[PDB]
């Protein structure tokens, strides 16, 4: 559950927070709208695990694996079992054109997987829209009744370190690893006014990655519905956003600010970007 | 309203957030449970005012003025009119033993004041309990139907600078100005195990001030009910906590972590503590 009556935390012994010492001296740890930006050193995972366990939290993880991308599922799921929400209830939802190609991965207690078949659409326009469309429709089919939070990620990735309840909040986006140090004018937002995803050069907080977003089921249903509807308007107008659903996600999060932002620890590519000093942990990484 | 369907923010032009520059290099701006700690430089008030105005937010401010403390109401209310939640709907609730001594203060549009008489209890024990008791009971009489958030403060104070929607959240406490730089062993928590307010020497995040707390009506009703019930147990057991309801507030916020913490900018005493460099603004201050 979310936001229900909650019992007291138990007694816990941990280091006192230091009011006159910044938790990081090298990065921004809160947005200008007072959403935490989640980096290593900002959180005590023992306090957060207590808060979320006492609420009996269930986390849904959605992933799409189409055509040759089914090959990535084995490593994705095996590493999620080691690093993603361990100790909490998890429901994996694997959307695929090939149910028989989903690997038989052994799951920990309290963790389950459902395979959901996707239609093999002939038109690339419908394929482009599919993730937002399908995530929004499965909010009613399953997610509202089954999970408290949804996490929506790309499959061609692996977990290497802890990804846990520190990310959970009504709505979150993740700093794209290509742009976290960039000026807004360099962000690859959609720049043509004819598109619903358009953002002018003087607007924008961050460049969020389409490969990792999520929130409560209600807020993810709103985001995905809005992005799907915006993509259909663009298609009717004969325009395709420069980075497809990621451009629409960025427009949505500019206009509807997220309640947490995840650092690039949560969405990284070591082949392209190495391991900079500012990343103390590489948690979820591209497969080369 | 809180958490209802919300329209997009309008286009806004403001400086891009700097991911690789800390917003403060001298203080902690997020707790270990990922609640923002509100200092000057952490927030863009234009973005926050848009978010809260679009939700039609109403803020209730409660204050108790008993016996000679009615003398403080004129300056308290006049300075609240200049600095507290300007531009948003405000309902002041003045709890007093002397309704006729409440000054006629001129209020801005969208701002109203109600005078609520308190019983002149003969027993100091009932006086000690009165604020928590009365705030909890007026949650049903008025506050649930009238306001979205409650702010509960002491009267012997004045506003000198902006106190606005950056503080609003489901549950907040304020760093007491005497203890924000102190070790937890020096915090003046209740230390006798026989009291419901007891906190051992190895526990505690912060020392919160009883003079400034608040949150959504639901969460303030829970806090005040819990504190009142805990005080009644102590009275039956013939023990009075060292700092009365402030000791109980501290026990409650240790066990039920706040979703924002306000810096001592929001609760200060310049006669006793001066104007240190770490305070960029002195917002709400003791009257000498």
């Amino acid at each position: 559950a979310i936001g229900e009556f909650m019992v007291s935390l138990p007694r816990m012994v941990y280091p006192q927070p230091k009011v006159l010492t910044p938790c990081r001296k090298d990065v921004l740890v809160v947005t200008p709208w007072l959403a935490p930006i989640v980096w290593e050193g900002t959180f005590n995972i023992d306090i957060l695990n207590e808060q979320f366990r006492l609420q009996n939290t269930t986390i849904g993880l959605t992933v799409f694996a189409i055509k040759k991308y089914v090959a990535f599922l084995k490593l994705f799921l095996e590493t999620a079992e080691k690093h993603f929400m361990v100790g909490h209830r998890v429901h994996y939802y694997v959307f695929t054109d090939q149910p028989a190609a989903v690997p038989r991965v052994t799951l920990g207690t309290g963790r389950q997987l459902s395979v959901l078949e996707v239609r093999a659409y002939k038109r690339w326009q419908d394929v482009s829209m599919r993730r937002m469309e399908m995530i929004s429709d499965f909010c009613e089919r399953r997610f509202l009744s089954e999970v408290d939070y949804l996490v929506c990620v790309d499959v061609d990735m692996e977990f290497r370190d802890h990804v846990g309840v520190e990310i959970l909040t009504p709505l979150f986006g993740t700093l794209h690893p290509g742009f976290y140090g960039s000026s807004r004018e360099a962000f690859t937002y959609e720049r043509r006014p004819q598109s619903q995803a358009y953002i002018p050069k003087d607007e924008g907080d961050f460049y969020y990655g389409g490969a990792f977003f999520g929130g409560s089921v209600q807020e993810v249903q709103r985001l995905t519905r809005a992005c799907h509807q915006a993509m259909m308007v663009d298609q009717a107008n004969g325009i395709e956003a420069v980075w497809h659903d990621e451009s629409h996600l960025n427009k949505y999060l500019l206009r509807h600010k997220p309640t947490k932002v995840l650092s690039p620890e949560y969405l990284w590519d070591q082949q392209l970007l190495g391991w900079p000093a500012v990343l103390r942990k590489l948690r979820f990484t591209a497969v080369p």
